[PDB]
């Protein structure tokens, strides 16, 4: 059987699953009314991909397509979703809707980038900053189509147009909500083929997070806007591309500090691709910046973990 | 001896090295007057990162620090620079410049974020248009320091910042020359710590760059701004990660179709991270899909490709 294994990475060597930025830090807690369902960043330890995931931290929460305009005060302009090669969207895909969609309720903000303009049009002209909001009607991107809310630039009708995403952004009557999935095909119909919700189900145990702030263009004054995702990118590569056999359904790691040799935590990393601690609460774990994982060895259902 | 290895992904499966961006074509063209020295994707096939290269690319062409105030008429801040990761960034470490920094001439567009604002403040009013241009005399990079020209939005002095790319821009006075290394001192010292430059030395070849085209959003009306990079973001991370010994100087690589094993055509992957091919002129290659790079064997420099 092809040994498991994991990538040397510092936890500052990583990018997020569910948003093209770094992870920042290591975080428990429980789950008490979230339903930890994020669609990005799900894979599983023999390499299967689930949600929207896909392989390129430069493809999460961007979009390409035709824009067309729409009558609407919020969203002045739709985008018509067509893959990175230049076809429609297949809504007949059996994912949840087109890999890397945002996968949190609220308002992605970033830059749509149209037909090039000639120079004296004005320094940045071929740039638009967007809101791009799951709570309008017009969130449809299983559908192949969601609903741009232009703040500055003039949208272009009928061009070809990319969206780079930057970070999200909190109105008046619109909270970022990460443990919230849109609806993907809006009011149309329910969402379907979901990865799971992950839970802890060992006494004492709780979820593991790789985090990171997402900047935050407009609200959360004083606030940060956390971003948790269950794997890094690179783990997600990793696995997809090693395609170990999962000999049980927990793979045994541990967080090493490479100088000393010490464990200062190990870890369930289990085979559907996520972690859980023996921890009760909130809790940043304060880990020095060299350390990185490493794994064990694959063991049974009822392995208890050491408190951290 | 551990076996070198390429990563089994197409070309759509892999991120530009010097761009946050999709690859989307392989190319291949002389050197004509170029000099061909970029210095982000750079790694050996044993695992040596060189010039401004990291693992994220989340990190390319991103920069954070704390803004100041600046009397220049173009740069009305400066950015006081930090590695990408948030580490300390000493002007005498042995890089030319902060990792990540870009390594292209001309103007780089991207948004600068800063301390959160309340709602009411308004829509993206912390998501400021900045244009970094090299030319500017305050692009000192190496020595801690760059110049952001501010377009939309209003950059508040001394808060720290994040700078996410979108884009490059060509203005009235500054072309986009990607194979035009910036002063990464500016005009106060030459630059150090450089990856050397490349070029095919044997009859008849060309290097093959992963080609991708970048958002312009100002200028090059009717044409496509393209970013060439010599290793794909992935394949640095994995000959980091592997550090698979280099037998000889040249490994020989096959591209092939998955499905059948049938060669589509063979390149050289030289030792110091760079593919050269057997073709006289500028030529996008013509690939499908699902085709991806396989190691071969270890070869000499005096090998003779297969014309392609």
């Amino acid at each position: 059987t092809k040994s498991f294994t994991l990538p040397i990475l510092t936890i500052s060597e990583m990018t997020n699953s569910r948003f093209p930025i770094p992870i920042e830090q290591l975080y428990t807690a429980p789950n008490e009314t979230n339903v930890v369902q994020c669609q990005n960043g799900r894979c599983t330890l023999d390499g299967e991909l689930q949600g929207t995931t896909q392989l390129l931290s430069s493809a999460i929460c961007s979009y390409r397509g035709r824009t067309l305009a729409n009558n609407d005060s919020w969203d002045q302009n739709l985008l018509q979703l067509s893959y990175p090669n230049g076809a429609s969207y297949d809504p007949t895909d059996e994912v949840p809707a087109p890999l890397g969609t945002q996968d949190f309720s609220g308002i992605l903000y970033g830059v749509l980038t149209q037909d090039n303009v000639t120079e004296g049009t004005g320094e940045a002209k071929n740039a638009k900053g967007i809101y791009i909001s799951t709570t309008s009607g017009k969130f449809t991107p299983k559908i192949g189509s969601i609903g741009l809310h232009s703040i500055t630039g003039d949208v272009h009708h009928n061009q070809q147009s990319r969206f780079t995403p930057v970070g999200i952004a909190v109105n008046e009557n619109t909270p970022f909500k990460q443990w919230v999935l849109p609806h993907y095909s809006g009011s149309l119909a329910l969402n379907t083929n979901l990865a799971p919700a992950v839970a802890p189900t060992f006494p004492g145990e709780q979820l593991l997070f790789f985090r990171s702030r997402v900047p935050c263009v407009q609200g959360l004054h004083g606030q940060d806007a956390f971003i948790d995702c269950l794997l890094p990118q690179e783990w997600v590569n990793h696995f997809y591309q090693e395609a170990a056999p999962s000999q049980t359904d927990v793979a045994l790691i541990r967080f090493v500090n490479p100088d000393t040799g010490r464990t200062l935590f190990e870890a369930k990393l289990h085979r559907s691709g996520f972690i859980t601690v023996s921890h009760t609460g909130n809790y940043p774990l304060v880990i020095p910046p060299n350390g990185h994982f490493r794994f064990d060895s694959w063991v049974n259902q009822f392995y208890s973990l050491a408190p951290m």
